């Protein structure tokens, strides 16, 4: 695809995941964009936030 997804203002050049949390304002991010590689654990969370803005919500 073509587009322009994480907040690096670019798109999937190839290893991607999608914010994998209820919160996460995209569902859409680059490994240039953020921090890791094929995804850790399968499920990443779209961002260092990504990640706690899911831990803000549901059940606390
Ligand atoms: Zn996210
Ligand atoms: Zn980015």
């Amino acid at each position: 695809q073509e587009e322009v997804y994480c907040f690096c203002r670019n798109v999937s050049y190839g290893p991607m995941v999608a914010c994998d949390n209820p919160a996460c304002p995209f569902e859409w991010f680059h490994y240039g964009c953020v921090g890791l590689k094929q995804a850790p654990k399968g499920k990443w969370y779209c961002s260092k936030d990504c990640k706690e803005i899911a831990n803000q919500r549901s059940k606390s």
